């Protein structure tokens, strides 16, 4: 099945299908569709080289439910990031002056496909539209000061999502999926996160079961399935780029608000 | 000026204005409004005696932002979120799942946001509020302890009753002296199990709004739960809980095992 994105246009914006070979934007074509990812696609015929077009968050979720402490001591835990934290590829992560020690977190993100409640673990594939990347940006100093993580992870722009939604969920092997983050600081880039979905303590089905036992999930809701708990701080001028092979890259410049 | 609600009627759901004296539903009338309450509201002409329709949660908020540790009588006040899916209306059951134990209520003054805003200065807070309502910030104390993050304990479906309507004359409410009371009916006996006052707040209204909006954009319909004492009384299947805030009214919900 297809890859679905959203892009700026001159008339505003539109969903598209992303077609072509790599994860590499240079080989890819955005083809405009009418409708959403939730219905049967038909194409208007406007098509762009992906390098020429501005990708947006592939979905504007009613809520983002995130799992803390899910990466190989306290058990995995649920928290929320507000819909206002969500932004897209190349949008600035805008850091307020009072938010310090701000770190990235590359995570595999799941998009819910249909309304669901009390989903059993091995039935999880039936409620998922696809996978995407989220950068669960957090001020570690606020996280610590506040106790509840909501403010430190819920500042506007602290949830980049993208670059598109991969609906072919069998293409993604969850026993071995690298999740990488490359940080550029003072003009140099290093690999600052190197994890793998095989490190997840609660696996995909358990997560969905765990969440939906408590709360109803709606189409377009995003689940952030976790990361290592401490990474590396980012500052004005940096660039952070998460890569999950098979999905693509989610990059964002970092600026002072 | 107005009290705004949402109602279910034989014809479907709508926004409405609630008119008449008192808190007494026999005396009140619902007047359908055109569209939503954020603009100058226009009546469509349809109306019902309040007794013939059903109050719903007065908004469908994009998010619910809540403050912990905001009542005096220490770690400073802290913000958290309740998901929109937690929201329910007056008289709807609070449905407690089996894994959720020591479930307590918390009566709170709720603020409903009236326009999109960010970086609001504390002393400009009134310009962004539509009005006041009541929220019951229902919380599994056991899950709050097991999870550390309160999101699940407070975010289970139905754990955010809101209502009964939104009071837009916000000056009619004395934030320096607002009693907030809760009566729990257990085993057919009703007792006062919360007796607080908004003048116990550590961050006052304007500072809460500044604090929140310094971090997060707020949208029309978004709800702020301004706090409560951190411990009340556990509720079980069969109980009934009613929060009362004079000037707004009463928010009652039955309790059931999910
Ligand atoms: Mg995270
Ligand atoms: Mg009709
Ligand atoms: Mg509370």
């Amino acid at each position: 099945h297809m890859r679905f994105g959203r892009i700026a246009t001159p008339d505003g914006m539109c969903f598209c299908s992303i077609e072509g070979e790599g994860d590499d934007v240079a080989n890819l074509t955005a083809r405009e569709i009418e409708g959403t990812p939730f219905t049967e696609p038909k194409f208007t015929g406007r098509e762009w080289p992906l390098k020429d077009v501005r990708l947006l968050a592939p979905m504007l979720p009613s809520k983002v439910v995130a799992i803390g402490r899910n990466y190989a001591s306290l058990p995995p835990t649920l928290f929320l990031k507000p819909p206002t934290a969500v932004t897209g590829p190349e949008s600035p992560i805008r850091i307020p002056s009072f938010a310090t020690k701000v770190e990235f977190e590359g995570e595999l993100a799941v998009v819910i496909g249909k309304p669901c409640k009390n989903v059993k673990a091995d039935d999880w594939k039936s409620v998922v539209l696809g996978f995407t990347i989220i950068n669960d940006v957090s001020s570690r100093d606020l996280q610590f000061a506040d106790g509840q993580w909501a403010r430190a992870k819920g500042i506007d722009t602290f949830g980049p999502i993208g670059p598109w939604i991969e609906t072919d969920i069998n293409s993604i092997d969850l026993d071995n999926l690298p999740i990488k983050a490359r940080l550029t600081h003072d003009g140099e880039t290093q690999l600052k996160q190197d994890s793998n979905s095989n490190q997840m303590i609660m696996k995909m089905g358990e997560i969905i079961e765990f969440i939906t036992a408590s709360m109803t999930l709606l189409p377009g809701d995003v689940i952030a399935t976790g990361s290592p708990a401490g990474t590396e701080a980012m500052v004005d001028g940096d660039y952070i780029e998460i890569e999950i092979p098979g999905i693509g890259k989610l990059g964002n410049p970092v600026v002072d608000a």
